[PDB]
């Protein structure tokens, strides 16, 4: 059909090596703020076979047992023994931590008012919300991220017990455009690779992703006898988790904002406070997307914000609709000036950022799901 | 004027951290290349004060000195002394390299056919091209990216010898909105951040960044009365490299790219050989997306490709046009789908990626500059 297209998503599961050191990254943090509020964060992972490094700069009241916090992080992920390539118990937890340099550091927070601090950095950050599904998010992103929880839950509770924690899946829908608005038709491919154990045969892994993982997960009126399944295409995935590739904190930025959709600026997430505007302002940007399309002003949504490091305003703001509104991209600018304030030191009121939530959004996505402060729309006044 | 918008894109320096890690990262791909044509890299680099870790998996019949390839491409950077907060003679250099994993190798290239080899991952990638330069090339990105040039011009010719090689700078421009293409009106604000020495005041740094870099960069038709100026924002940048912040390889993805225009799937480039589609899908991508514009099917277009790990032809093949052509999108990838095979194995032999060329890339972005394969357009037939 004429006016169709395909756009494709990916995620990964919570022993994927890149979100293993997301997830590393945001326990440290959360350790951090539940003692300090106003800690001072940048924590990067690296994660390969035997080893999670920490590399960053930390200033904090805070007395953080690295070696506790990290293990708890890998314990929790499922890395509990050898056998499956990676054991919190017995893996190297090295530390490369400074204190935030003196030069940012008076630059941006020192001796400043909170709702005056300046950004923690330069850069731009981008908002997006679709009408597609209830939770302003692309249906081919929370597909991919549902199906990497769905592994999760069946390695958790048992039925699946050759499943290991790093897993990659990538859904590819068919789309109808609707008046810059977007209509899932069907879903036209999707990609499982899950790590696994020696004993399971690749057939007994194919008939289970498509049965107990898919069907779970993809409701029928979108598979069809013409959907493409590449399930465990490799043949093989038993190396897993850092054993089969290196890990870094901030590699997954589709994975965690709309696999593909809308836009990104480049800043990572995890291993950050508030005052990094990679983070804060993303999230603020996301929380004006969804507050435009949750109140009727538009069905489709991209908001872009830059910063300066040592300032607290917003250098630009832009508002992109996909021509899904009535009023102008000028009109939805001047409604979004009028109900919100995107400098960082007002930002961490209005979505509570000293609150240690943050492994919270290091797997399945930092948007569309759970509640999160961002994802609770602002009635705006106009 | 009803009908603009404000559009920001940053570029970094070749002394940013995570740029460094970059071009650490190539240099030791290309290192590899030089000796084996056929060796498979996934090379991440980690930086923080006094440290390159290398972490990742290569197989390959090259003999490469680790050691002189890291310290040889921090010399070029231009940390070469402590007082710089950096050294190549005397920085550390750990090395956490293993060969690539045997489940990776046979389900993506053992035994196959050079033009049959499997995509080295699942992923999503985008390229794009504008009519608004030459180049094809949004002007946000192009002047972010001159600027830091200009910085290591200046440094390196001794003319601001205050100047150390850790920058990051910040272009905002007034568009015009021009039936789905974008044409440029006027320099909004600019940033300039970039590390110096503890000699050299305050104003004459920020009266050298706009007499002797912003002038010698933009166009004065694009700057006027209100264009901001954002120099030195922060007002002390003596400590920077990665000693002032942690680095990592591929944390710069949308600096290589397009400063946030068109979309991105999220992969990295650095340290990739050619098998690694995060890399060679997004090259060609970018040359797809080059060759509709240079053939005047179009003034502005974004390419999605996908793939799974072990299998060689895309999943998905999705064209937008932005409405700048008389083509529908069906008919522009009927037009790519008869001109351009994306298998990995073919994308090598068209765009020679073999080639020992990747550090050259990892710094200014990879794309609109050099005539690299990728920017040289296919000519069309339809
Ligand atoms: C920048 C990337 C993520 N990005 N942003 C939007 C799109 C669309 C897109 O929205 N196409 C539509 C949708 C609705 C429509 N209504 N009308 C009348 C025409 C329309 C065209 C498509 C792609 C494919 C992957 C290349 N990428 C997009
Ligand atoms: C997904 C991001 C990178 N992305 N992709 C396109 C845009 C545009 C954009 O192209 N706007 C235009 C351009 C030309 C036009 N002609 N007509 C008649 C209407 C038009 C609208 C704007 C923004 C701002 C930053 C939110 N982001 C965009
Ligand atoms: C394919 S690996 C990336 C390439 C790798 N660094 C190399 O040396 O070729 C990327 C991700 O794919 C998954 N993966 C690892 N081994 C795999 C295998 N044998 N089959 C399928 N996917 C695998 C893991 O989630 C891993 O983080
Ligand atoms: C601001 S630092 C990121 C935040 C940092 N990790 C922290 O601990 O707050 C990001 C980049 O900004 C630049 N930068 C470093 N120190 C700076 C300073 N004093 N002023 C301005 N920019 C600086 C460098 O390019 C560095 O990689
Ligand atoms: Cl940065
Ligand atoms: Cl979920
Ligand atoms: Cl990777
Ligand atoms: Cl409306
Ligand atoms: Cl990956
Ligand atoms: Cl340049
Ligand atoms: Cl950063
Ligand atoms: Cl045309």
């Amino acid at each position: 059909e004429e006016g169709t297209f395909l756009f494709t998503s990916e995620s990964v599961g919570e022993g994927h090596p890149d979100k293993i050191c997301d997830q590393i990254s945001d326990a440290v943090l959360d350790a951090h703020l539940q003692q300090d509020p106003d800690a001072k964060v940048a924590c990067e992972t690296v994660a390969k076979t035997g080893m999670i490094l920490l590399a960053g700069e930390i200033t904090s009241r805070a007395a953080v047992d690295y070696q506790k916090v990290v293990r708890e992080a890998v314990k929790h992920i499922g890395y509990d023994d050898s056998s499956k390539g990676f054991d919190y118990k017995t893996c190297n937890v090295l530390v490369a931590l400074e204190q935030q340099s003196p030069d940012i550091a008076q630059g941006v927070h020192l001796d400043r008012n909170e709702e005056d601090i300046g950004a923690g950095d330069q850069g731009l950050m981008f908002g997006y919300a679709t009408d597609e599904t209830e939770e302003c998010m692309p249906l081919t992103i929370v597909l991919a991220h549902k199906l990497n929880a769905k592994l999760a839950e069946l390695r958790r509770n048992g039925t699946l017990p050759w499943l290991r924690p790093d897993s990659k899946t990538q859904v590819t829908v068919q789309y109808m455009q609707d008046r810059g608005a977007v209509l899932p038709i069907r879903v036209h491919t999707i990609v499982i690779s899950v790590q696994h154990d020696e004993e399971v045969c690749l057939d007994e892994m194919r008939d289970a992703l498509k049965e107990k993982v898919i069907k779970a997960v993809v409701p029928a009126k979108y598979l069809d006898e013409d959907t493409i399944y590449h399930l465990q295409p490799s043949g093989r995935f038993v190396i897993g988790g850092p054993q089969g590739d290196a890990g870094l904190t901030g590699r997954k930025i589709i994975v965690d904002t709309y696999g593909g959709w809308g836009a990104h600026g480049g800043g990572a997430f995890s291993g950050k406070d508030y005052t990094k505007v990679d983070r804060s302002a993303a999230y603020a940007a996301r929380w004006v997307a969804k507050s435009l399309v949750k109140g009727g002003l538009c069905r489709r949504v991209l908001v872009q914000v830059s910063y300066a490091i040592g300032v607290s305003h917003p250098l630009s703001i832009s508002i992109f609709h996909y021509g899904t509104s009535q009023k102008s991209e000028r009109e939805l600018l001047e409604i979004v000036k009028k109900n919100f304030d995107l400098r960082p030191g007002v930002i961490v009121r209005d979505l509570d950022l000293k609150k240690p939530i943050y492994q919270r959004t290091a797997a399945y996505g930092h948007f569309g799901r759970d509640s999160f402060p961002w994802e609770v729309p602002k009635k705006l006044k106009y």
